[PDB]
Protein backbone atom coordinates (compact mmCIF):
# COMPACT_ATOMS: atom_id res chain seq x y z
CA UNK A 1 0.00 0.00 0.00
CA UNK A 2 2.43 2.65 1.28
CA UNK A 3 6.20 2.29 1.86
CA UNK A 4 7.40 1.10 5.28
CA UNK A 5 10.26 3.31 6.60
CA UNK A 6 13.68 1.65 6.88
CA UNK A 7 13.87 2.00 10.67
CA UNK A 8 10.76 -0.21 10.98
CA UNK A 9 11.03 -2.75 8.16
CA UNK A 10 12.25 -5.64 10.33
CA UNK A 11 9.51 -5.53 12.95
CA UNK A 12 7.15 -8.39 13.59
CA UNK A 13 3.51 -7.53 14.30
CA UNK A 14 4.19 -6.97 17.98
CA UNK A 15 6.83 -4.34 17.26
CA UNK A 16 4.54 -2.54 14.81
CA UNK A 17 1.70 -2.56 17.31
CA UNK A 18 3.79 -1.23 20.18
CA UNK A 19 5.10 1.57 17.97
CA UNK A 20 1.53 2.54 16.98
CA UNK A 21 0.37 2.34 20.60
CA UNK A 22 3.11 4.83 21.44
CA UNK A 23 2.65 6.85 18.22
CA UNK A 24 6.41 6.53 18.15
CA UNK A 25 7.04 8.29 14.79
CA UNK A 26 5.62 10.94 12.44
CA UNK A 27 2.06 10.16 11.49
CA UNK A 28 2.87 9.11 7.92
CA UNK A 29 5.72 6.99 9.20
CA UNK A 30 3.53 4.74 11.33
CA UNK A 31 0.68 4.77 8.80
CA UNK A 32 2.15 2.06 6.53
CA UNK A 33 2.62 -0.08 9.67
CA UNK A 34 -1.17 -0.09 9.86
CA UNK A 35 -1.54 -1.30 6.26
CA UNK A 36 1.19 -3.89 6.92
CA UNK A 37 -0.64 -5.13 10.05
CA UNK A 38 -3.83 -5.57 8.01
CA UNK A 39 -2.05 -8.03 5.74
CA UNK A 40 -0.55 -9.80 8.76
CA UNK A 41 -4.17 -10.72 9.48
CA UNK A 42 -5.02 -8.02 12.02
CA UNK A 43 -8.33 -6.17 11.56
CA UNK A 44 -8.96 -2.49 12.48
CA UNK A 45 -11.17 -3.02 15.58
CA UNK A 46 -8.53 -5.08 17.22
CA UNK A 47 -5.87 -2.56 16.16
CA UNK A 48 -7.91 0.18 17.85
CA UNK A 49 -8.16 -2.05 20.92
CA UNK A 50 -4.34 -2.36 21.10
CA UNK A 51 -3.16 1.08 20.05
CA UNK A 52 -6.15 3.36 20.53
CA UNK A 53 -6.08 4.36 16.84
CA UNK A 54 -9.78 4.30 15.98
CA UNK A 55 -10.58 2.42 12.77
CA UNK A 56 -11.59 5.80 11.30
CA UNK A 57 -8.29 7.48 12.17
CA UNK A 58 -6.53 4.42 10.71
CA UNK A 59 -8.12 4.94 7.31
CA UNK A 60 -7.44 8.64 7.48
CA UNK A 61 -3.76 8.03 8.21
CA UNK A 62 -3.29 5.42 5.49
CA UNK A 63 -5.09 7.43 2.83
CA UNK A 64 -3.47 10.69 3.92
CA UNK A 65 -0.08 9.03 3.64
CA UNK A 66 -0.83 7.85 0.13
CA UNK A 67 -1.96 11.39 -0.81
CA UNK A 68 1.28 12.69 0.73
CA UNK A 69 3.27 10.16 -1.25
CA UNK A 70 1.45 11.32 -4.46
CA UNK A 71 2.69 14.84 -3.97
CA UNK A 72 6.17 13.68 -2.98
CA UNK A 73 6.70 11.65 -6.16
CA UNK A 74 5.15 14.40 -8.29
CA UNK A 75 7.37 17.39 -8.93
CA UNK A 76 6.71 19.86 -6.14
CA UNK A 77 8.30 22.36 -3.77
CA UNK A 78 9.99 20.42 -0.93
CA UNK A 79 8.57 22.79 1.72
CA UNK A 80 5.02 21.82 0.81
CA UNK A 81 5.51 18.32 2.26
CA UNK A 82 7.23 19.60 5.38
CA UNK A 83 4.01 21.42 6.18
CA UNK A 84 1.97 18.26 6.76
CA UNK A 85 4.35 16.74 9.31
CA UNK A 86 1.93 17.58 12.16
CA UNK A 87 -1.82 17.09 11.74
CA UNK A 88 -1.52 16.91 7.97
CA UNK A 89 -3.50 13.68 7.76
CA UNK A 90 -6.89 15.34 8.15
CA UNK A 91 -6.17 17.82 5.35
CA UNK A 92 -4.63 15.39 2.91
CA UNK A 93 -7.43 12.92 3.44
CA UNK A 94 -9.94 15.49 2.22
CA UNK A 95 -8.29 15.94 -1.22
CA UNK A 96 -7.87 12.21 -1.91
CA UNK A 97 -10.37 12.17 -4.78
CA UNK A 98 -8.39 14.69 -6.85
CA UNK A 99 -5.82 13.83 -9.50
CA UNK A 100 -2.14 14.07 -8.71
CA UNK A 101 -1.86 17.50 -10.30
CA UNK A 102 -4.92 18.74 -8.49
CA UNK A 103 -3.62 17.34 -5.18
CA UNK A 104 -0.38 19.34 -5.51
CA UNK A 105 -2.32 22.51 -6.30
CA UNK A 106 -5.01 21.98 -3.64
CA UNK A 107 -2.45 21.18 -0.94
CA UNK A 108 -0.47 24.27 -1.82
CA UNK A 109 -3.62 26.37 -1.49
CA UNK A 110 -4.57 24.74 1.84
CA UNK A 111 -1.13 25.63 3.18
CA UNK A 112 -0.91 29.20 1.80
CA UNK A 113 -4.30 30.17 3.24
CA UNK A 114 -4.32 28.01 6.38
CA UNK A 115 -7.47 26.10 5.52
CA UNK A 116 -8.92 23.68 8.10
CA UNK A 117 -10.44 20.26 7.33
CA UNK A 118 -13.94 21.50 6.60
CA UNK A 119 -12.57 24.03 4.18
CA UNK A 120 -10.38 21.45 2.55
CA UNK A 121 -13.44 19.29 2.06
CA UNK A 122 -15.28 22.16 0.39
CA UNK A 123 -12.28 22.97 -1.77
CA UNK A 124 -11.90 19.38 -2.94
CA UNK A 125 -15.59 19.04 -3.60
CA UNK A 126 -15.55 22.35 -5.58
CA UNK A 127 -12.60 21.26 -7.73
CA UNK A 128 -14.17 17.89 -8.46
CA UNK A 129 -17.54 19.45 -9.27
CA UNK A 130 -16.41 22.34 -11.48
CA UNK A 131 -16.32 20.51 -14.81
CA UNK A 132 -19.92 19.40 -14.39
CA UNK A 133 -21.12 23.02 -14.16
CA UNK A 134 -20.26 24.00 -17.72
CA UNK A 135 -23.76 25.30 -18.43
CA UNK A 136 -23.83 27.65 -15.45
CA UNK A 137 -23.85 31.45 -15.53
CA UNK A 138 -20.34 32.89 -15.05
CA UNK A 139 -18.50 29.56 -15.43
CA UNK A 140 -16.12 30.96 -18.05
CA UNK A 141 -14.77 33.56 -15.59
CA UNK A 142 -13.20 30.98 -13.28
CA UNK A 143 -10.04 28.98 -14.06
CA UNK A 144 -10.52 25.23 -13.43
CA UNK A 145 -6.78 24.88 -12.94
CA UNK A 146 -6.90 27.21 -9.98
CA UNK A 147 -8.15 25.69 -6.73
CA UNK A 148 -9.30 28.99 -5.27
CA UNK A 149 -11.23 29.74 -8.44
CA UNK A 150 -13.05 26.37 -8.19
CA UNK A 151 -14.00 27.04 -4.61
CA UNK A 152 -14.87 30.63 -5.53
CA UNK A 153 -17.19 29.37 -8.24
CA UNK A 154 -18.98 27.08 -5.74
CA UNK A 155 -19.62 30.00 -3.40
CA UNK A 156 -20.75 32.10 -6.34
CA UNK A 157 -23.18 29.37 -7.45
CA UNK A 158 -24.57 29.20 -3.92
CA UNK A 159 -24.94 32.98 -3.83
CA UNK A 160 -27.16 32.89 -6.98
CA UNK A 161 -29.59 30.61 -5.09
CA UNK A 162 -30.21 33.28 -2.45
CA UNK A 163 -32.49 36.30 -2.86
CA UNK A 164 -30.96 39.47 -4.34
CA UNK A 165 -30.50 41.57 -2.29
CA UNK A 166 -29.94 39.58 0.92
CA UNK A 167 -27.28 39.25 3.63
CA UNK A 168 -26.94 35.61 2.65
CA UNK A 169 -26.16 36.56 -0.95
CA UNK A 170 -23.68 39.25 0.14
CA UNK A 171 -21.90 36.83 2.57
CA UNK A 172 -21.55 34.12 -0.13
CA UNK A 173 -20.19 36.67 -2.61
CA UNK A 174 -17.64 37.91 -0.05
CA UNK A 175 -16.57 34.31 0.54
CA UNK A 176 -16.22 33.77 -3.18
CA UNK A 177 -14.02 36.85 -3.32
CA UNK A 178 -11.87 35.71 -0.42
CA UNK A 179 -10.72 32.60 -2.31
CA UNK A 180 -10.75 33.74 -5.96
CA UNK A 181 -7.32 33.68 -7.58
CA UNK A 182 -7.79 34.87 -11.17
CA UNK A 183 -8.46 38.49 -12.17
CA UNK A 184 -11.34 37.30 -14.35
CA UNK A 185 -12.99 35.67 -11.37
CA UNK A 186 -12.43 38.74 -9.15
CA UNK A 187 -13.75 41.01 -11.91
CA UNK A 188 -17.12 39.20 -12.03
CA UNK A 189 -17.36 39.08 -8.26
CA UNK A 190 -16.53 42.77 -7.87
CA UNK A 191 -18.89 43.68 -10.66
CA UNK A 192 -21.82 41.88 -9.04
CA UNK A 193 -21.13 42.64 -5.39
CA UNK A 194 -20.18 46.28 -5.75
CA UNK A 195 -22.45 47.18 -8.72
CA UNK A 196 -23.00 50.93 -8.86
CA UNK A 197 -26.12 51.02 -6.72
CA UNK A 198 -23.26 51.18 -4.22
Amino acid sequence: SSPIPTQFRSLDSAGKIEILAGRMALWFEYAPLISSLYTDGFTPPTIEELTGISSIEQNRLIVGAQVRDSILQSIHEPELISAFDTGGAELLYEIRLLSTTQRVAAATFIIDRNIDSKGAQDLARAIKDYPNRRGDVGWLDFDYNLPGDCLSFLYYRQSRENKNPSDQRTSMLLQALGVAESEKAKNRLNTELYGDKE
